[PDB]
């Protein structure tokens, strides 16, 4: 086995298919499902895997309730394979904490887990399943990190981590391990003014980061990792098709060098494919909350503050509750190019749903085709009367 | 590894023997079986095991109720050890959608996934579990495939497809993948005048399809394949021993070019060994519903329009649910011939017994056997009032 | 990977030490555990495993009701983790059927199942997970064989079946198999004068087995087994110390040459080990019912008239059911000799225990050490009382 | 694969950071979750699991009713996936028995099970998934052992055993295992009064064990062997900072070589990092009961009689129940050193929550940080009243 390198160019984006689906809450309406939240999906050279956060209970046991908390003592990242769902039998445990990135270097896997109180959390650096390096939090306030899979060049993983305030400055760092060694970190540069939860891809381009701004920014924030040099740059996506959430409406010209404001203090994990006239932008359909998903084909996104949509694809309908997304791709599959993939993370239960005292979620994932496929849409699907 | 070529004849057909049966009904009424439909079995160089569509939901789960239905976006085609039930922490998900064909090459295996509306179906093509190539609807109406297994010749694996009316002419392609690759599709030919659920066989003459005409025919289509040339032609099973269902009453000529009439716009999926004096046809033994199941000698059922069975063997009796049937073969057991295998599903539930809501089955499975064996009966084995 | 040759002798037994025990019966009251019956062990050069046949049905589950029934469709061998119990979850299906052996020749595994009514029935012999040969009911009235593991000498392995009355004379075969081939079968010859459920273990002497004899004999028939030449011989014990279930009390002289009278029509599966001054034989304690079980070292009890116990071991109390008992052992450990273990069917619920409507079992098994240890007592130890 | 050698020495310790944590009591209330006690942690060079002995019954199953009991025949030794809780369905059986150690040697695994009644108990010594060798009661009065991992080097993998009294003099012997075959056996010698279940670890220097005087002290008896000679010495850990429970206040002068007095017939299974200004020393925070964790740095404790803490992490709250901990590493890491790691068994329900009927527990594990992270603190989470 050889690191893998970022050697391939994006496949053209002309429409989106099925990837994968585990459907957990239906499933776990009956069955030993742990309750999760977010949610992603990372490749081995021969395996690709479903990822998530557990609560440390099944949704039927009793201890479902107060899972809308986000930062227990149970929470662990935990790996399944590809749409099975997340059971107590199926479900491996790649380390404890609750905030957390992944990726697989072409060697071995590379995991991070956060645990700890809000003034006094640490990483722990997994590499191949045993622990390698640590890190400290630096600004004594929820030290968190991507929430989707990290990636990888000749062994170099960078990873985005943020400590400090939700809702002013906070201390971003950007982290360069190989084989969970620390090499190299350095301070936040650019213009991007908040970061949260990078979702991030690789291309022969370099690694690109989509992220969320919490504070003032309903544009999302990017960041761009020279893997090799070990450097970085960040903006802004130009467009004015924002894709946070909550959100204002569309204008005409965004911003590249500040948050797009209207919105303050909230956000949602989201992604991007940025790639010139390849480019396509996920967000939410709702602006107010995390419903519905789709996917708009945005020319030159990233740097055309007047880009706007010439083809689009529902994912799911605004009508069905989603979640989280991000970035991910089999940088072990065949052929010349990299095909651009997703998951939306489908949250059921609290804050929307309050019958149930629980929060959970299931996965849809989708990836690119080059033929222009007929779209449908992918409800999570569970019925909240049957919890009752 | 190398590709797996048909260098083998089918072995003397003088009885069948038990093969496989998981009996899931029977254990899901208290476990964690997911719901299915649409079974089959298909084998790798080193395992054999069953396939079906799951529902995205277990028996005993409230979601179970409803799942009659036939196309929602919680189907998934899924894999489990032979003879074990299809259970939530076993089943192995292939890939996403409500129709499908899976088969090994040798190398590795390709799986095929049909999903989305009535009007803009897709399907997705996986080789050695990734997407490799997506197919979208050309009649707009219902795209569909076998729901057995495919089969391959020294890399070439053809595959079935329909897109169009169920009930009147149809847009049948006959696709030829290698490597999920596409090489090649043509348009249906022959006298075959609708197709739908073909279950395939190879041997060194060729590859042999045994499909449903759900238009106007009881008698079954047949499609012989040429996977050197990627070429086929079509007729019907010449035999007036009638293997559709509902069906007719055995005549004493039967059709090879045109539909037997009687029954419109119904079928149900079969299968046939054809092999001149070594041919077997498979068939309920109810000509009314999917009750029953019996295995027919039919010499030179394909050609001889006069042709009547000389033996026979009762698989399932006629008080007992059946449902769909196909044909798979292990192509890497030892020896010098082919063993005809098939399966039955033995469906539960609704239409047919409405006193619970929800629709599945189990798996019955058989191979030939040179020594004509003692015959047993094989039912699926659950009490439906146990449900209640 | 090469065939095994049974080049080693028995190791001295001095007393029994606790080898393995699933408590399957105390798990299965809260878990998804099999019904079971007719259990043994068998090992594979990398792997030991328990075996059992299926009711095809949980204990918890309502199909669990009527398992006390012996050969329904329902049925199939099972194998699973060494001292785990047999879940929906865990275990492996050998084959179908209601009456099995299996051994491993040391480069793969033969498993036996026979299946069918009883006027009717076949054996499938399976190689290597694949189905290779298949044999035909020769006396119309319950095909049967050993129900604990056969043995292989050089890719040889001898099985003993059995067809016809099971209170009069009968037609009993022994079949040699080579990778699921038959090589040769031969009838019954020798002095015992009625087979059951032969136990088998090997050794540089060639192959042992203690069966059951359930016409007249109360003392256990024995056959003798070249591999080599595949050739037999049969007798019974000769010792006094007789090992069937029901039995009379121990006489001072035992029988060779024929059955030892006083019950009719009934017995039990058990085993000994015939190897001169080392010879132990295991039996229930109790006379009349399947209940406690003890080992009796017995020197020369194979041919001595007049042996009596010079040493012993309680395995259960008289106070708790037992069942059916078996040989194997593990033919690829390190060492210079094979150390003998067999295993103990603990049966639960019906006919001795009839508040609950189910039959099941669990396991326990123990091999020889060469120390002399002390004893403790294996109960099932699950309570009738929490399944009502 | 060559057996490991202990060749390096202890990482600095600065801290400790989170390693495992099964959250097995909250999972269990409503999944198939073994009861279970005594655990641990251990690695293959390729995997580390969890460890502990099984009650042979679920939580939610009605046979949990009573495991408060410590030796009965329904009793093992399983293992499991780091981090997994013990469930039916994953865990691997090891031996059967109620007391245990464990350990791989580099090439294969060695583990041993103690089982039997009071007065007249037996080890049996597995190796490589084989029972090899047996060793009997030599005192009559419960052999018992370690009931956490030993440590080998080149081969040799010494055991700490006791057999006699828990409240007097007793006979503890050091065992001398090479692929579970018995080397050589020494009585007890040095200082320290009386012996039970020792916590060990290796480094260059030799193999250090840290374990409980049951009859007078409270200061923690220490034995140091020599895994090359085969040789062994005693005393008690010298520091003032007594780390038993129960257990009197922190004196100013220890006991190096006599019981620290003011507690009598009890004590907790525990442990120590002993390495000169490296040392850490393991206790519960209450000195009356079972409850809270913390780590203290506690320079030259084994030799300095008026030593102190310098530094210190608490692992759990004083108001949260633990129990039993111990020492295991990683010998097969990668790196210049190896890092300390422990585990804490969290107890719940009996005898100190007897709402219940049950005593179970879970697993927290943590290891050593060359930085200095902030602490958590980590209960086992369930709450008792979902339980009623
Ligand atoms: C079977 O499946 C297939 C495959 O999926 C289905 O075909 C797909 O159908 C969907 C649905 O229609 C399409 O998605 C939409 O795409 C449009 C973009 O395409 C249109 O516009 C293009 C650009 O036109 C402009 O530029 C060109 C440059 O030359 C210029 O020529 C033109 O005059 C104009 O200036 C056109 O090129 C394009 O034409 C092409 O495609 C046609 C088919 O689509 C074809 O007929 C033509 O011949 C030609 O080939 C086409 O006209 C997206 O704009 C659209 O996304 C908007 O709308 C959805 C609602 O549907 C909304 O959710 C989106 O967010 C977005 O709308 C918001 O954002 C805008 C940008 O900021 C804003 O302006 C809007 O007002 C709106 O804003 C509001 O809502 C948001 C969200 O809540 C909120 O945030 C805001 O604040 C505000 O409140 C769709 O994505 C697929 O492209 C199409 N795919 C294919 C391959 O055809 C087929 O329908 C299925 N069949 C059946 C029977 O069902
Ligand atoms: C232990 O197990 C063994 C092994 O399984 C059991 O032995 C088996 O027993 C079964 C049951 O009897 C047999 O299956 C039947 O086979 C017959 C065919 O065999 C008969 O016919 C042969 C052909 O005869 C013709 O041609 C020859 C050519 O030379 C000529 O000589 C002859 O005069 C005649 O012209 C004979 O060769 C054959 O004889 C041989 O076998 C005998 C044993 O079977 C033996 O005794 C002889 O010595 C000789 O060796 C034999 O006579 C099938 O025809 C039959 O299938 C029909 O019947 C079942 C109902 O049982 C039905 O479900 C089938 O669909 C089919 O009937 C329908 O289709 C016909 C064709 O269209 C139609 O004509 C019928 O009217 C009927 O149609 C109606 O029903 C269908 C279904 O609902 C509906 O769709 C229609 O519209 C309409 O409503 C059986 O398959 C096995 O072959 C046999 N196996 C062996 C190895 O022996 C044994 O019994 C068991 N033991 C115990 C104690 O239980
Ligand atoms: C800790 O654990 C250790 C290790 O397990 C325990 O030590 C074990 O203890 C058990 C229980 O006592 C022993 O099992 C019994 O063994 C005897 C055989 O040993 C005795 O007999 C030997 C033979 O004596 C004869 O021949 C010699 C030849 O030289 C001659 O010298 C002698 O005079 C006589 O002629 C003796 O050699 C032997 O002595 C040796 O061992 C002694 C310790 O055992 C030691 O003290 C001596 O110094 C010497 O070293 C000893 O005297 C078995 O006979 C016995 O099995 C019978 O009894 C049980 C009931 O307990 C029964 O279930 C059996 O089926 C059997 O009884 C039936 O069968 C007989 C034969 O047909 C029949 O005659 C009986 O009437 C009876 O029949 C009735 O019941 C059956 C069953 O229902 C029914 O079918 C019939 O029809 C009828 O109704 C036990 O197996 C172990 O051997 C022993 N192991 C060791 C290593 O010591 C220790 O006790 C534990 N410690 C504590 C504190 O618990
Ligand atoms: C974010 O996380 C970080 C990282 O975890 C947190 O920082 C950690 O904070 C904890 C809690 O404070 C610290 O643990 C304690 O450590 C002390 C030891 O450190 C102190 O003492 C050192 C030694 O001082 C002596 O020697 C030096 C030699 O030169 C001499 O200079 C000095 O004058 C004195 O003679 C000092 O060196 C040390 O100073 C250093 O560290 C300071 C920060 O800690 C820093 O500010 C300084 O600048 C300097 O760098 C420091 O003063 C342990 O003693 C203590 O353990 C005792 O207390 C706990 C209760 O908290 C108790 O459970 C323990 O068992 C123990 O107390 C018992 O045992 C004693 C010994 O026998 C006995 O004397 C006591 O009376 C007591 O006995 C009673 O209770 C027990 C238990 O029930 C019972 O058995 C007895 O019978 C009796 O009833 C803690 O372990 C960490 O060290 C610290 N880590 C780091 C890296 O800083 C940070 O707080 C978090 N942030 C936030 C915002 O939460
Ligand atoms: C008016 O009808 C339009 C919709 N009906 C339809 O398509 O039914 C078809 C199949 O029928 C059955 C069956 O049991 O009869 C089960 C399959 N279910 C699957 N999930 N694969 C069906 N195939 C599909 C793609 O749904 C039938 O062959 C007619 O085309
Ligand atoms: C009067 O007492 C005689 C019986 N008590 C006894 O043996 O308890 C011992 C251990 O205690 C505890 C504990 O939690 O304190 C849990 C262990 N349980 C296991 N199944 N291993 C016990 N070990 C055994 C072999 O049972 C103790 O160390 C005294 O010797
Ligand atoms: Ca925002
Ligand atoms: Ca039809
Ligand atoms: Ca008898
Ligand atoms: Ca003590």
């Amino acid at each position: 086995r050889n690191f893998n390198n970022l050697t391939k160019g994006l496949c053209t984006i002309n429409s989106w298919h099925i990837y994968g689906k585990d459907n957990a809450v239906r499933i776990g309406e009956s069955s030993d499902v742990l309750v999760t939240r977010e949610p992603y999906v990372s490749c081995d050279p021969d395996e690709c895997r479903f990822y998530a956060l557990s609560q440390g209970t099944t949704i039927r046991g009793k201890h479902s309730n107060g899972t809308i908390h986000d930062r227990s003592q149970y929470r662990a990242l935990i790996s399944w394979p590809l749409s099975s769902p997340p059971t107590v039998y199926n479900s491996r445990v790649e380390c404890i904490g609750w905030s957390s990135t992944s990726c697989h270097d072409g060697k071995s896997r590379m995991s991070i887990c956060i645990s700890g109180p809000n003034n006094n959390a640490s990483a722990v650096v997994w590499y191949n399943r045993r622990p390698v390096a640590e890190i400290n939090t630096w600004a004594r306030n929820i030290l968190r990190t991507q929430e989707s899979e990290c990636v990888c060049h000749n062994g170099v993983c960078p990873v985005v981590f943020t400590d400090g305030s939700a809702t002013g400055p906070a201390d971003t760092r950007i982290y360069y391990f190989k084989e969970g060694k620390i090499l190299k970190w350095e301070s936040l540069t650019g213009t991007a003014k908040h970061i949260e939860e990078c979702s991030c891809y690789g291309e022969r381009t370099g690694i690109t980061c989509t992220c969320k701004d919490n504070w003032q920014g309903s544009n999302r924030p990017v960041i761009q990792i020279d893997p090799v040099a070990m450097t970085h740059t960040s903006q802004y996506i130009c467009s004015p098709v924002l894709t946070d959430n909550p959100r204002p409406n569309d204008p005409n010209i965004g911003k590249c060098n500040d948050p797009y404001p209207g919105n303050n203090n909230n956000g949602v994990k989201g992604f991007s494919y940025l790639d010139g006239a390849n480019t396509w932008l996920g967000r939410t359909i709702s602006t107010a909350s995390r419903s519905g998903y789709e996917m708009l084909k945005v020319p030159n996104a990233l740097t055309d503050d007047r880009s706007k949509p010439i083809q689009g694809q529902t994912i799911v309908l605004n009508a069905d509750w989603s979640g989280y997304s991000g970035s991910f791709m089999d940088y072990w599959a065949e052929g010349d190019c990299y095909r651009a993939c997703f998951y939306v993370e489908l949250i059921r239960g609290r804050p929307k749903e309050d019958k149930v005292w629980w929060t959970s979620n299931s996965i849809v994932s989708m990836c690119s085709s080059t033929e222009f496929l007929g779209q449908w849409n992918w409800p999570d699907g569970a019925k909240i009367e049957y919890f009752l």
